[PDB]
DNA sequence: GGGGGAAGGACTA
DNA sequence: TCATTAGTCCTTCCCCC
């Protein structure tokens, strides 16, 4: 198989650039304002400019500003980034039928049947990037390998504006030498119980008793790394469709007043179902993150559709649930769908 | 023993 | 007053066959 991935550039706020060029070359911070008081929020992604300096997706906004004071600090436009977003993945489908849209950026193409070897592929890469570039004046990185976690490893080495093919030797030499921490799936929390394990690099995955790393990181883990590291993981580009569709909002102030939290649940319900559009959930789930940043949900599935009506009568009866279940006060609040008819 | 759900846990972008 | 938003797959605990 070979696997060409799609990676857009820092994309809202290349996007932000699409839509005001004079923004060009000038750090761009996009940012979730939370509204509990001024900069509240966190930075969704910055560019490069940016992050040169270290404001980068995940921090909060008053960090950036106290790093770049002086960076075009934009709030998020999640739909304008999403119709752009849409009309790139259309000119992806005219490459391959086999395509995984993986996120609001990202995309998986089975191009095995398009083209014949290595050198193929590169040049298909190319003309991806041309095509975008022409289409949309937006940057995308390349990511080339036999299977679709070295074509994303392929799109990390790369980024920003690149193209890259790891062939079947250098995803020996990786298997080798990336840092398992660069590896897609393992987060700090797993890197952390593997680096205590002596596990530094996929290859070492061979040689632990395997009882041992199941231990400590799970069976699905532990059994992806392994094949990763014995060069037989097989995942095939499959079309996703989407299992839940939610909104979670932060409120103004923390509380465990059923009063003061129900605006902002039926607010989250109202959007959610905006974006359902037509999808019929048989399941819904409140979910709740509280003060000290934990995450509680409870839920509730019906053997037919949930009407608008259903979703926030239930809802309270959940969040209720949450507040009786849960002595701490409540942070964010929002309303998960899923199971669609 | 293990299918399936609810809720938490990690991770991703 | 640091700490967003959204979605996916896995683990754990429990009921149940
Ligand atoms: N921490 C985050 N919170 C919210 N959105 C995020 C976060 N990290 C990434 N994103 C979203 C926003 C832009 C979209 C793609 O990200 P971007 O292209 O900037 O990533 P990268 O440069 O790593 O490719 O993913
Ligand atoms: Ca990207
Ligand atoms: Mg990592």
């Amino acid at each position: 198989m070979i696997v060409l991935f799609v990676d857009f550039d820092y994309f809202y706020a290349q996007v932000e650039e699409v839509l005001n060029p004079s923004l060009k070359g000038k750090p761009v911070v996009v940012c979730v304002f939370s509204g509990r008081f001024e900069d509240s929020g966190a930075v969704a992604t910055a560019n490069y400019e940016a992050r040169k300096f270290g404001v980068k997706a995940g921090i909060p906004i008053v960090e950036a500003k106290k790093i770049l004071p002086n960076a075009v600090y934009l709030p998020m436009r999640k739909e304008v980034y999403q119709q752009v977003s849409s009309r790139i993945m259309n000119l992806l489908r005219e490459y391959s039928e086999k395509i995984e849209i993986a996120s609001i950026d990202e995309a998986y193409l089975d191009i095995s049947d398009k083209v014949r070897d290595y050198r193929e592929a590169y040049n298909l890469g190319l003309e991806i990037k041309n095509k975008i570039l022409e289409k949309e004046k937006i940057t995308v990185t390349v990511g080339i390998s036999k299977n679709k976690v070295f074509a994303k490893i392929a799109a990390d080495m790369a980024k920003p504006n690149g193209i890259k093919v790891i062939d079947d030797e250098e995803v020996k030499r990786l298997i080798r030498e990336l840092d398992i921490a660069d590896v897609p799936g393992i987060g700090n929390i797993t890197a952390e119980k593997l680096k205590k394990l002596g596990i530094n690099k996929l290859v070492d995955t061979l040689s632990i008793e395997f009882d041992k790393l199941k231990g400590m990181i799970g069976e699905a883990k532990a059994k992806y790394l392994i094949s990763l590291a014995r060069d037989e993981y097989n995942e095939p580009i499959r079309t996703r469709v989407r299992k839940s569709i939610g909104r979670i909002v932060t409120m103004k102030r923390n509380s465990r007043n059923l009063e003061e939290i129900k605006p902002y649940l039926f607010r989250a319900i109202e959007e959610s179902y905006y974006k359902l559009d037509k999808r019929i959930p048989k399941a819904i789930h409140v979910v709740a993150v509280t003060e000290d940043l934990d995450i509680v949900s409870r839920g509730r599935t019906f053997p037919h559709g949930i009407s608008k009506e259903t979703a926030y009568s239930e809802s309270v009866k959940l969040l209720q649930k949450i507040l009786e279940e849960d002595e701490r006060k409540i942070r964010r609040i929002g309303v998960r769908f899923s199971k669609f008819i």
